[PDB]
DNA sequence: GTATTATGTAGTCTGTTT
DNA sequence: AAACAGACTACATAATAC
């Protein structure tokens, strides 16, 4: 299922502050990009950081 | 058998610039850290990184 | 050495959910 | 409204690159 953005995060192999995957996302660096569902970034559960 | 820095350093799962490896090395962040042999750093199989 | 990139905390801004 | 989520910027330091 669609994961939130900190839920993503606590399952990455180092978790970042909150601030640093949203600059992530502004930046490009998840694929799939995450939805934005009204307020709240939504992240496929198989989102990966890529380096662009 | 030992490993050199290129080698190694290849074997990890994010491979960094050669400078960056050798600072690592510089600041004991190597375990087991690796001899100096010459002029080149040997590398156990087994060395990690340790943060 | 110096420069650039990556990260962190805060305040203020737009907008969403209750 | 009030709490939430995130954008954007100002301000920092650290790690990495040059």
């Amino acid at each position: 299922m669609y994961l939130t953005l900190q839920e993503w995060n606590a399952r990455q192999r180092r978790p970042r502050s909150l601030e640093t995957v949203r600059r992530w996302v502004r930046e490009s660096r998840i694929f799939p990009p995450p939805v934005k569902d009204g307020r709240e970034y939504l992240f496929h559960e198989s989102a990966v950081k890529v380096d662009l």
